[PDB]
């Protein structure tokens, strides 16, 4: 009987009944609630946890403190006291980690090999027991955050999240600055006597209390074995019983309301964004009022507010529902984008609205209604695909604060109780004299009066006239306006079919005709009833130029945007598709309840076939197309390196500028042509996936080619005319630099290229070994020690067939300097390579070894790994085991002769491409003296002159 260290551990979690794991909830004596899940087949083991506190709870002299502390607890506790010993445990043992911080929470969750949860979660614990907050490291750690903020100043969202803030109540908490920066963190602390380590020590001690803490752990142990782990490390965290935070009041009082603000974006985007302050709905979480009119005022089907506002060609997307606040206030919202036409009719697209609103009043709540979301529900639950451990434990750490112990698992889904009245009173909310009113468009360039703080986003602020309000508090019935119709699309044959006589663990290719090559596999692993059914369409025209390219999309575009009214109806149903053009022709793929698929591809492809294109609807996805052509002008500084690297590196590629151009020569006669050629000739390759029978398989496949011949008169390609494009073969020795200016961003951008040579089995686990050995000792140099900036990434770079070793960073310092520290961390990397013992190197071999046999969780994650043999035409199913069993093959002195081939600063066959992307504006080891780089002028001109590799051989 009762163990002193556990207040409870009732009940029974009520789990779906396909979910193979076991679980027990439980409540330590220091008021952690606990939530252990045992599954003895996992291959990482995770655990997180989650503090009800976050940067709502800021000092109001020190904004994103918490954020900070939360960057602090990772570089050393009293118990594991070295800056990296957390993250560098992880990385010799295939674990991964993170953190956030809401305005409530903050969470922190890792992964780890599943042999070594105990050592993670041993060192875990501390950062909520002993956390140093050593003084070097805190100087050190600012600048990440101030980066972390940098990043965000010129993002359109992070403007329109805080400027929200910033209108409302200014006296209240909504209003505070949650990331913080360098400014807030350090200069204005010293300037004000603040000792920030004292600081974070006050608050850790004041609120990382028991009281307030949720843990999750999975690991294959028994319930009972992680029962003893858990109490052992955790029993100790002081409970220092604090008050859990409220704040019945809202930020938007009357003087908030009936408010119009006039944003001036970064991008070239047009939207309206209408919002009502509503009460907190957490606690109807088993009625859910809010989800109930967001799933009605947001419809896209048939009737809904969005198809007339898009009808009369004044929006093109709506989101609209619940929108989280804090404990005490929620928003309701409705959020489109803008036409042209629509950016002069706002004043009546918020009446239309008010008029659905009014529909919505006129027809009463309506329990079929209730009835088909809480059945999507019931399905969505029974046969919920396996999340992978880090973001399950994360997230029911998470709601581990809102949810009885017993229901943390159905709590978000299930429904059970129908509230008329409820739905009725947050209804009595949606009324004009409660309404927020944003536009943001470039229009108001000049027209500003206002600047917010923070961001410096610049806008205006007015009351809307007084009988502005009264024309949309009359808001008649509108005949447009119809609720949705039974929803058609859900499922109800949920039958897994039998695993066939000859049925095999990897696809079969079950078809290879002229015409297509069918991938087959019957699910052997999940038994749900989903499939996935993916398609590449070659098509030479999709991108033979920068016309065609303008095409292809368009086309696609619009067929979407034509499908959508009735595609909802199976996305809400569980089944959705995604379609795209690509270099090589186009991409379809349809993932879901397999019941209902072969009904929405059919009509996808004949839509596809017969597709007739509405001129108003052209027009407008055009300029839309237009502005998001543009809209990379002020994309970050690293995707920009991304991006050129991209360009550089293949054989054929058409710039963002080169489609800006050809954009104004696509007309409707033009277009109306593009697509009978597209369609003409050819040739599919499919991965069909999941609850399905190889004669169901080559049936589905057949349709289409079917559909097609009936609608397009398809015939095949020629072999020798599927085209695979490849990548630029760089000189033995030479270094060469691409450098542009990036003209939003005061950062800069820098990807460096070192090319080693085709994939292969021995040349892949070269690089990939070294890319495991360096992966976090480059990021705990270039960010942690050097503080070169937020991002920091390393590692491989698989592109055509072709591979080899990539930084990315993104800084404030020059491109040259980026360089110059890239090269002396590569140096240490040698000598630390040198210094190793033969056990740290085996230790990495089994790292690597575990993150790649990992098996997949889900349905979509294997066929993701098959759809990479096939997109890229190597068609190694048993990759992973072949290249693992090399692997463990490999010697220190086989990486170290790896590195002076290819890699060394006079590596012999050093092959070295670095793209420099420059800021809107322009004691350490020992950086290697460099070569001068061949700067590139021309991108066509470096293509021209140098080799090109071949092309990788198949299985
Ligand atoms: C259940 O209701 C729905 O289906 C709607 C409506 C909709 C979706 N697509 C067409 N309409 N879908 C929603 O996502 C509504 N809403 C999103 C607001 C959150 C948010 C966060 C940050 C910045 C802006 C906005 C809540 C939700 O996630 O369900
Ligand atoms: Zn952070």
């Amino acid at each position: 009987m009762n163990n002193p260290a556990i207040k409870r551990i009732g009940n029974h979690i009520t789990k779906s009944p396909e979910d193979k794991r076991e679980y027990r909830g439980l409540e330590l004596a220091n008021g952690i609630k606990v939530l252990l899940i045992s599954d003895p087949t996992t291959d990482k083991s995770s655990a997180a946890l989650d503090v009800h506190i976050g940067s709502l709870s800021d000092p109001p002299n020190i904004a994103g403190l918490s954020h900070f502390l939360q960057h602090m607890l990772f570089l050393g506790t009293k118990k594991y006291p070295k800056e990296n010993e957390y993250s560098q445990f992880l990385s010799e043992h295939a674990g991964s980690s993170n953190a956030f911080t809401s305005g409530e929470h903050t969470n922190y969750y890792f992964d780890v090999s599943h042999e070594h949860l105990e050592g993670a979660l041993d060192r875990f614990a501390q950062f909520f027991l002993s956390p140093l907050f050593d003084e070097s490291a805190k100087d050190r750690e600012v600048n990440a955050v101030d980066s972390e903020h940098e990043k965000n100043v010129m993002n359109d969202a992070w403007r329109l999240f805080q400027l929200e803030k910033a209108t409302g109540n200014p006296k209240h908490p909504f209003s505070k600055f949650g990331t913080g920066n360098k400014y807030t963190l350090e200069t204005r602390p010293n300037q004000e006597g603040i000792d920030v380590r004292q600081e974070l020590l006050k608050f850790h001690s004041a609120y990382y209390s028991s009281n307030l803490m949720a843990v999750v752990v999975l690991g294959r142990e028994s319930l009972d074995d992680l029962t003893n782990l858990v109490v052992k490390l955790f029993s100790e965290v002081e409970n220092k019983n604090v008050p859990l935070p409220e704040f019945p009041e809202h930020p938007f009082q009357e003087e908030h309301l009936k408010q119009l603000y006039k944003i001036v974006p970064i991008k070239d985007i047009r939207n309206l964004y209408v919002t009502f302050p509503i009460p907190d709905l957490q606690k109807y979480y088993k009625s859910n009022p809010g989800h109930y009119l967001g799933h009605l005022i947001g419809h896209e089907g048939p009737g809904s507010l969005l198809s007339e506002l898009k009808s009369k060609g004044w929006v093109n997307t709506l989101v609209g529902g619940q929108k989280e606040g804090a404990r005490g206030f929620m928003f309701f919202i409705i959020n489109v984008d803008l036409t042209e036409e629509g950016l002069l009719h706002v004043e009546d697209i918020i009446l239309h609205m008010f008029q659905y609103i009014q529909k919505l009043r006129a027809e009463g709540p309506q329990e079929w209604v209730f009835q088909e979301l809480k059945d999507l529900n019931a399905v969505a639950f029974r046969f919920k695909d396996k999340e992978r451990p880090r973001g399950y434990t994360s997230k029911i750490a998470g709601i581990l604060h809102y949810y009885p112990l017993e229901e943390v698992l159905t709590a978000e889904y299930l429904l059970e109780e129908f509230r008329p009245d409820l739905i009725e009173m947050v209804l009595d909310k949606l009324r004009p004299e409660n309404v927020r009113v944003a536009i943001v468009s470039k229009s108001f360039e000049g027209k500003t009066d206002r600047t917010e703080e923070w961001y410096g986003t610049q806008y205006k602020q007015e009351a809307i006239p007084d009988e502005v309000i009264k024309k949309w508090q009359n808001a008649d019935l509108n005949g447009k306006f119809k609720l949705p119709t039974k929803n058609e699309f859900i499922p109800t044959n949920f039958e897994i079919l039998p695993l066939e006589k000859e049925a095999t663990p990897y696809p079969a290719l079950i078809k290879d005709t002229a015409m297509s090559k069918l991938w087959f596999k019957q699910d052997d692993k999940f038994f749900l009833p989903k499939a996935n059914l993916n398609f590449e369409f070659f098509s030479p025209f999709a991108y033979v130029d920068p016309l065609h390219s303008n095409m292809a999309y368009l086309y696609l575009e619009l067929l979407k945007d034509s499908l959508n009214e009735y595609a909802y109806a199976a996305e809400l149903a569980g089944l959705s598709y995604d379609l795209q053009n690509t270099i090589y022709g186009m991409y379809l793929s349809v993932k879901g309840y397999n019941d209902k698929q072969p009904i929405l591809l059919k009509k996808i492809i004949e839509k596809m076939a017969t597709f007739e294109i509405d001129e108003k609807r052209f027009e407008i996805i055009k300029e839309a197309y237009m502005r998001s052509l543009n809209n990379f002008r002020a994309e970050q500084p690293h995707q920009h390196a991304m991006y050129y690297l991209r360009l550089l590196m293949t054989e054929v590629a058409w710039t963002k500028d080169e489609l800006k151009e050809a954009l104004d020569d696509v007309t409707l006669p033009r277009l109306k042509a593009f697509i009978p050629q597209l369609l003409s000739r050819l040739h599919i390759e499919a991965l069909l996936h999941g609850n399905i029978t190889k004669q169901a398989a080559l049936g589905i496949m057949q349709m289409v080619e079917d559909t097609l011949i009936e609608h397009a008169h398809t015939k095949p390609l020629l072999p020798s005319q599927l085209v695979r494009y490849r990548e630029v073969q760089l000189p033995d020795r030479g270094w060469f630099v691409y450098q542009q200016r990036n003209e939003v961003h005061n950062n800069s951008g820098i990807e460096i290229y070192y090319q080693t040579d085709m994939q292969s089995t021995s040349e892949n686990m070269f690089l990939e070994l070294f890319a495991q050995i360096i992966s976090e000792p480059a990021f705990n140099t270039l960010r942690t020690k050097e503080q070169l900036g937020y991002i920091v990434f390393s590692g491989p770079r698989r592109a055509n067939g072709i591979q080899g070793l990539r930084f990315i960073i993104q800084s404030e310092k020059p491109p040259h300097y980026l360089e110059s520290r890239v090269e002396a961390f590569l140096i240490t990397m040698e000598k630390s390579i040198e210094d190793m013992t033969e056990e740290a190197f085996q230790k990495h071999i089994q790292a690597l070894a575990i993150r790649r046999l990992d098996k997949p969780k889900k349905l979509s994650a294997e066929s993701a790994k098959y759809w990479g043999e096939i997109i890229s035409q190597q068609y190694n199913f048993d990759r992973d085991n072949t290249e693992v069993a090399y692997l463990k093959t490999l010697t220190k002195e086989d990486i170290i002769k790896f590195y002076k081939e290819m890699l060394a600063v006079d590596a012999p066959r050093r092959h070295k491409v670095s793209v420099h992307v420059l800021a809107r504006e322009m004691n350490l080891s020992q950086a290697p003296a460099l070569p001068q780089p061949e700067v590139i002028q021309n991108m066509t001109e470096f293509k021209r002159g140098l080799p090109l590799f071949p092309l990788v051989k198949p299985h």
